[PDB]
């Protein structure tokens, strides 16, 4: 049996845990909380942890851990299963990225059409879009997004994008609100996450949506795609078991399991997700460095440097 340090939505965590068993006899316990968290007790914890496994929703809390020391070697054999192009690779082997989640510009297409939308992220922060798009300053993915705005065009420029958004856009609390505003015509467009639509439609039917999504792709900044992953702590003394799992994950049956639990796209290429995502690949993501600590920081100054919050 194993233990596993899950940061990871519980429901997702919970079906791959579910069908793990079901294929291999071994039980699987989750212990749930933060990612940075967790994070924090492995470091402490060190040689001395419970955890086997840690599965995070954000695989940029590996390379600290990395750096510490603290994971183990994960077979080529598997990394290779989920390395697509674009998709990140632990320079150590040390961990391995599974899914993805994408940001999106989802709209009223009673409203707006594909015509209407815009060739960058960028352009959204325009006059044209006064009091029309709906953005949410308190999100995770949102700050995400700054990071990868300073990184790929530099901070005048993202700083100039929030400016923009402070003065055209509209604040929203959280990403269910945002969607259920477009939904009901407050506002047309909102700047938001591929899985709540997702989840929407399966719910309700895309026959009965307002709401359509619009991909900016071409490794546009607003192209941005977050990864979830795992890796198998050093001090686990139960190696086998604790390999067996990530292996699992990469597998077809593994990432099965996972698109049908919820709506992130699979990193395998001949995985069908239910939601009816596209592929991976038609994304066009761009490559963006992991976000640190700092690059947090950093991105929250920018935020407040503009007015928002």
């Amino acid at each position: 049996d194993i233990t596993v340090y899950n940061g990871q939505h519980k429901e997702a965590a919970t079906a791959v845990a579910k069908a793990f068993e079901q294929e291999t006899g071994i039980k699987v316990t989750l212990n749930s909380g933060k990612s940075e968290q967790l994070a924090g007790q492995l470091k402490e914890e060190g040689d001395k942890t419970p955890a086997d496994v840690f599965y995070t929703e954000q695989t940029a809390t590996f390379a600290d851990l990395s750096e510490a020391g603290l994971l183990a070697p994960i077979s080529e054999q598997t990394i290779q299963q989920t390395a697509q192009k674009g998709v990140p690779l632990a320079p150590k082997k040390d961990w391995i990225a599974l899914s993805g989640r994408s940001r999106v510009v989802v709209y009223d297409h009673t409203k707006l059409s594909e015509k209407d939308m815009e060739k960058s992220v960028l352009d959204y922060a325009t006059p044209k879009w006064k009091g029309k798009i709906g953005y949410v300053s308190t999100s995770g993915a949102f700050l995400e997004q700054v990071v990868a705005l300073s990184k790929m065009k530099g901070d005048k420029v993202a700083l100039n994008w929030l400016k923009g958004l402070k003065e055209n856009g509209k604040l929203y609390a959280k990403n269910s609100v945002a969607l259920q505003a477009v939904e009901n015509g407050e506002v047309p467009a909102a700047l938001i996450n591929n899985y709540y639509w997702y989840n929407l439609a399966k719910e309700k039917g895309v026959e009965n949506l307002k709401s359509r999504l619009y991909f900016v792709r071409h490794q546009d900044p607003g192209a941005l795609v977050s990864y979830s992953g795992a890796a198998v702590l050093k001090a686990s003394k139960n190696q086998a078991e604790a390999q067996k799992f990530v292996d699992f994950l990469a597998s077809k049956k593994g990432q099965e399991a996972l698109v049908a639990a919820r709506a992130e796209y699979p990193l395998r290429a001949d995985v069908v997700s239910p939601f009816n995502l596209e592929p991976y690949e038609k994304l066009e993501a761009p490559v963006v460095s992991a976000t640190t600590a700092q690059d947090k920081e950093h991105a929250i100054k920018l935020i407040e440097e503009a007015g928002l919050k």
